[PDB]
DNA sequence: ATTCGCAGTTCGC
DNA sequence: CGCGAACTGCG
């Protein structure tokens, strides 16, 4: 089973390595064979002498083409002649590739921007993470001294904690009597001692919660001031840090550093990423925080250490957790992209899409298109129409059938040949057209993504079929996560077309797919209107909320029942409209914003402030409350008896601060804000103190009782104390309640003066 | 660094 | 003032 790749120097030759675990044993793989490359476009073939002298300089000595080959590509389906273009070391080419395409006779270069091994994976055909090889992880976190603003690692690291299938342990250099703590006599021996342990356990995979950013930074820093070899890598090497974009990556060579805080924000949407939330919300048990702040002061007075300790062991204890639940879905995510867990777990959606294209296309003799320069780019900044969402009848309703198609817009990208290969492609004797954008696809071939998209789709019934039969609980959980990540990664090829900065982009092709989408649920919601008497309440982009206003609720199943098959007979090829489910009732307060419970008694929500991150708890909770009453009995007074309660309780200071909580997500660097509400006032304090704040960066912040705009009297909700702060029940009467319930109850006539 | 469509709050002028 | 720009997070 293949971890990574990379490549070292060996006299000025590349050498790729190859990480496996092959029956338990780690394994190193080298090839020096493999020869960087990339394609060359011309006018004349006689003009590849003139581009055989080039040269270019990169570490004293020139750097020349080496080699050079005249090969067929195909190129968006379509017959294309390039030469390769062969070098020594694959740091040739960003010495020398601009000066290829500067020159006259060079229309263009192509495949120059695949790093050598991701592009080794690709050529060989090698595919990571495959088999049922046992991996060994281990979870680490450290606890550090925290002060004002001293800069960053000032501080000593106080304990390591590290936690596996043997148990969560912890090293620390001062006395605390607990059985799980390793006692040491300086920082040094603690790091020294933590080596220790990793070089024996030997791991595959080391798991952190943001070590891409702060426990790997942090350890440096220390061991450069102590002089202290980090070598946790399996060669020896010590971490390497790797920017992206802002943030920061690191690896450690012959393992697997998988950091779990980007896939759990890519993963989950919750309003805060706090390794005590991200806990709880997916084991559903509460883990306890203990603060810089009362870190420090255990510290420094020696009292309370105990409480330090235990924190230090649950941090690493539920990282270790949290690997195991989250590194299977990432082992198939790296299967399926065919690149390693290190660089997939860090990838973007529109980056994931990206890799299996190349690899494919490779696959194909498919010539790949560049990524936009900076000027094609700007052209891209056009947008088309999107979804469809109806003017909904707002109100109260009863025994709904929500319909939704079955993978919309992927079916549309197969059913319809959706690709730049086939727009347009004159000569063809079968096309099909595209409402109101007009586009025609060629349907005499299958089209470069529709392929991949139809082989994926095949690839997915197939793995349910197989999982259903199978009684191993091994292979089918490995196919469950296989067949789970195939139907994420087919619904992220319409959003990619649209993609300013895809390879494959195709804005013809994003809107043609929202043209059909939109026909399609309008021609629907006409159809089951007219044909059949209903009266549809909500419909939003692939499916709708309908009725018969007054039926048996077996009469309104029945009729969407007999209702499906009349349309899907209509329906061409891979479009599909499905039965979702029966609900008992459902209110809906405008576009976007609804909610509806099933026959069982289960609430759902969307849209509403319930979900959003940017509402404290008061007001989520008390939405849902009025939501569950009439919802489960329909009871009116009960809504408003509900809301009363909370606003007196709101008056009389009773309720808790940790329901009155506001997270906003930092966009970008604060410097920048024209408009600086709330959430940034507090960043910007913040800035300006020790503390560092970064693109997605989430701020809870509280009101105080105060007047004039919000964001002077807002706080941290961090530094809120209730002997030196109060809240503003105002604010939250006004700006949070009485706003969210109203609207709902701007229904039975409710007036907000009826509330409070 | 997937797309667009949209509700809704804070804040300046 | 009332409005509109700025901003956020949602499906
Ligand atoms: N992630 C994303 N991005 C952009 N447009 C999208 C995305 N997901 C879904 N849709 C489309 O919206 C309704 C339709 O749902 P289908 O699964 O039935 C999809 O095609
Ligand atoms: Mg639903």
């Amino acid at each position: 089973m293949i971890l990574d790749t990379d490549y070292i120097t060996e006299d000025g030759k590349p050498v790729i390595r190859i990480f496996k675990k092959e029956n338990g044993e780690f394994k190193i793989e080298y090839d020096r064979t493999f020869e960087p490359y990339f394609y060359a476009l011309l006018k004349d073939d006689s003009a590849i002498e003139e581009v055989k002298k080039i040269t270019a300089e990169r570490h004293g000595t020139v750097v020349t083409v080496k080699r050079v080959e005249k090969v067929q590509k195909k190129f968006l389906g379509r017959p294309v002649e390039v030469w390769k273009l062969y070098f020594t070391h694959p740091q040739d080419v960003p010495a020398i590739r601009d000066k290829i395409r500067e020159h006259p006779a060079v229309i263009d270069i192509y495949e120059y921007d695949i790093p050598f091994a991701k592009r080794y994976l690709i050529d060989k055909g090698l595919v990571p993470m495959e088999g049922d090889e046992e991996l060994k992880m281990l979870a680490f976190a450290i606890a550090t001294l925290y002060h004002e603003g001293e800069e960053f690692a000032e501080g000593p690291i106080l304990m390591i904690s590290y936690a596996d299938e043997e148990g969560a342990r912890v090293i620390t250099w001062k006395n605390v009597d607990l059985p799980y703590v390793d006692v040491v006599s300086t920082e040094r021996e603690m790091i020294k001692r933590f080596l220790r342990v990793v070089k024996e356990k030997d791991p595959d995979v080391l798991i952190t919660y943001n070590g891409d950013n702060f426990d790997f930074a942090y350890l440096k820093k220390r061991c450069e001031k102590l002089g202290i070899n980090f070598a946790l890598g399996r060669d020896g090497s010590e971490p390497k840090i790797q920017r992206m974009g802002d943030r920061f990556a690191v690896e450690v060579k012959g393992r697997i550093h998988f950091d779990l805080y980007p896939v759990i924000r890519r993963t989950i949407n919750l309003p805060t990423y706090t390794l005590e939330a991200v806990y709880e919300a997916v084991f559903g048990q509460p883990k306890e925080k203990v603060y810089a702040e009362e870190i420090t002061t255990a510290w420094e007075t020696g009292e309370n250490l105990e409480r330090v300790a235990r924190y230090s062991m649950e941090d690493a204890k539920v990282t270790y957790e949290l690997g195991k639940e989250f590194l299977p879905m990432e082992a198939q995510l790296s299967r399926l992209i065919g690149q390693s867990l290190w660089d997939v777990s860090r990838s973007s959606t529109g980056n994931l899409v990206e890799w299996f294209l190349l690899r494919k296309a490779y696959e194909r003799n498919e010539l790949a298109p560049n990524k936009p320069d900076e000027k094609e780019l700007a052209r891209r900044r056009q947008s088309y129409e999107g979804g469809y969402v109806k003017e909904p009848e707002r109100g109260l309703w009863e025994n709904i059938v929500y319909l939704d198609f079955r993978s919309l817009y992927p079916s549309i990208i197969i059913t319809h040949n959706v690709s730049p290969d086939t727009l347009n492609r004159e000569g063809c004797k079968e096309y099909d057209v595209a409402p109101q954008v007009g586009h025609r696809f060629c349907k005499d071939f299958p089209g470069f993504i529709p392929s991949l998209l139809g082989d994926l789709l095949e690839e997915r019934q197939k793995i349910k079929k197989k999982m259903k039969a199978t009684i191993d609980p091994i292979e089918r959980k490995l196919l469950d996560y296989r067949q789970r990540r195939i139907k994420i990664l087919a619904n992220s090829y319409y959003g990619y077309y649209g993609y300013a900065r895809a390879r494959w982009y195709c804005k013809e092709c994003a809107e043609s797919v929202t043209a059909w989408g939109r026909e399609y649920i309008t021609m629907t919601i006409k159809e089951i209107e007219e044909k059949y008497g209903f009266k549809v309440i909500y419909s939003d982009t692939d499916g709708f909320f309908a009725t018969i206003p007054g039926a048996d609720a077996e009469t309104v199943k029945k009729k969407a029942m007999e209702f499906l098959k009349y349309i899907n007979a209509k329906l061409p090829g891979a479009l599909e409209l499905e039965y979702e489910g029966f609900y008992k009732r459902g209110f809906f307060v405008t576009k976007k914003k609804y909610a509806v419970i099933d026959e069982e008694g289960k609430i759902t929500t969307r849209g509403l402030e319930i979900v959003r991150r940017d509402w404290s708890e008061i007001a989520k909770e008390t939405q849902a409350r009025v939501l569950e009453a009439l919802l489960k009995d329909g009871d009116v007074e009960k809504a408003v008896r509900i809301v009363k309660e909370v606003t007196e309780k709101l008056s009389k200071y009773e309720v808790p601060p940790e329901k009155l909580v506001i997270h906003i997500q930092i966009t970008r660097d604060l410097k920048d804000y024209k408009a600086t509400g709330p959430h940034v006032a507090v960043a910007k304090r913040l800035a300006a103190r020790g503390v560092k704040i970064r693109p997605g960066t989430v701020i809870s912040y509280i009101v105080l009782k105060g007047s004039g705009r919000i964001g002077d009297r807002a706080i941290p909700f961090d530094e809120f104390d209730p002997t030196k702060h109060k809240y503003d029940a105002e604010y939250y009467i006004e700006n949070q309640v009485l706003p969210a319930v109203e609207r709902i109850l701007r229904a039975f006539g409710y007036r907000k003066e009826d509330l409070r």
